[PDB]
DNA sequence: GCGTAATAC
DNA sequence: GCGTAATAC
């Protein structure tokens, strides 16, 4: 059906001020199988100055061999849940040494999972996530509205001291444009009413601004995740879920918000972000 | 290799009584592929008075429509974690009223996983149960052995005021007698020294007796459990993990305590158990 | 429900 | 590790 074609990248800031920073995201949904899916030698490519990865399922002692192997992103940080073994989990890799690196959002509740890396750096503090889903039924809901406004609290207290950067999958879609099925999935985990209040109170209370948005309010079809089943990507028939969220000082420093649609090896596909500090 | 051909059923007790109940335990890894598997035409030819199965992995929303087709097992009782969705869960099943059900063993750290229905008839008290596996490398034979102790004060409680059954998955060879490769599994889960002497420590203080071992001291090569792997049930590599532990009192009733070591329909076996009250 | 990656045992 | 039954998403 329907295509999006992503936009050449622009590296320039409106204040024509060059990039420097390349930050990129990207939901692996498997890391191992990731990296059997030659998923490493794309970021390669990329070469980007930091690497968030979100559902890696995979334990820290199993982690693989090749990942010590990137010269350009030696210092790699990693979380994990306490119990479970082949859920959720999330790394950041960097090429810089980042100047404090902590783990979870600060409430044991919600820590035990592995779902949050913060890195502060210079001028900035980069804060990489995997929010919970709702779930199949809607199980977690009432779980994930309580995630939500402390995940919240968390983050407009990084912001009170530094500018911040959120990224990663943020497992909602915000508005009607960010998925391709609206209507039939207003009852369904990723657009519920209070998925979507919970995003906004996000963007008000920090504050925090999508990148996406910001230099493309009006683009449609532009999804990160597609359901393996239904042949929903050759299709796109996707969603929105992944997020380059930014301080509202950071503006000025903004080149581009990509969405790289056609890299393979997950059933999500990665985000790149060009900053100019 | 070596084989075992279960002897034929002794109906009647040491002092000529004959036999008033017949209770079965099977753990069926999984009711509704075991359902799939015609393994519900199984138990209507055994004719049960009791049925426990271990390892639903089914919670209580999802239970087929042939078990309310059994017209001698109506009285149906189940537990259920209280997250996880396939894992763990046990069942009892009854042709007569129990006078009191009740779930778990008192203590909530170990009741949040569905291992354990007591129910309290007449002459005794029937306990059935589905002890936690300590897992490949052992990662939870540091809280196998916290329930051990807390599981054995528990039934220790009940036969203080009513002669007492543990009936189910014990996971625990108690002898070298009990499984077909003693030596090579001294540091696997099923034949450890801590699960061996947790086991031996619940005979003797509650107390209870091995119902099988008690009629058949010297028997060796019966299993009840093999490996869906390596092809270890036709070569009878197996482990004795399901049990039937009386109450001294109740030794002058048992007649017979059964391995139907040719039932199919998962990686265990049923167990059957006769007794003349 | 259906595709895929990981589980416990 | 390998067979099987169930998972989350």
């Amino acid at each position: 059906p329907v295509l999006y074609e992503d936009p050449p990248d622009q590296k320039t800031s409106p204040s024509g001020k060059s990039a420097t920073l390349k930050i990129c995201s990207w939901n692996v949904d498997g890391l191992r199988a990731w990296i059997k899916k030659k998923g490493l030698d794309w970021v390669k490519e990329e070469a980007p100055d930091i690497l968030c990865l979100q559902e890696t399922k995979c334990s820290e002692n199993k982690l693989p061999a090749e990942l010590q192997e990137l010269p350009g992103l030696t210092h790699q940080y990693w979380s994990a849940p306490s119990d479970k073994e082949g859920y959720s989990g999330v790394g950041l890799l960097s090429r810089q040494c980042p100047l404090k690196v902590s783990y979870g959002i600060g409430e044991e509740e919600h820590d035990q999972e592995g779902r949050v890396i913060v890195a502060e750096f210079e001028s900035f503090v980069l804060v990489t996530a995997y929010v919970p889903n709702a779930g199949r039924g809607l199980v977690r809901l009432e779980y994930r509205q309580r995630w939500d406004e402390a995940f919240r609290k968390f983050l407009k207290d990084l912001a009170s001291r530094k500018p911040l950067v959120l990224c990663g999958d943020l497992n909602v879609a915000h508005e009607e444009i960010d998925l391709r099925n609206p209507k039939g999935n207003k009852k369904n985990a990723g657009f519920t009413p209070q998925e979507r209040q919970g995003f906004g109170e996000l963007l008000q209370a920090v504050p925090l601004a999508d990148s996406f948005r910001h230099l493309y309010p009006n683009t449609a079809y532009a999804y990160t995740f597609w359901t393996y089943m239904m042949n929903a990507r050759s299709k796109n028939v996707g969603w929105r879920l992944d997020y380059f969220l930014l301080s509202h000082s950071l503006l000025p420093a903004l080149c581009d918000s990509k969405i790289r649609s056609k890299a393979l090896g997950s059933d999500h596909c990665p985000i790149t972000l060009y900053l100019a500090l």
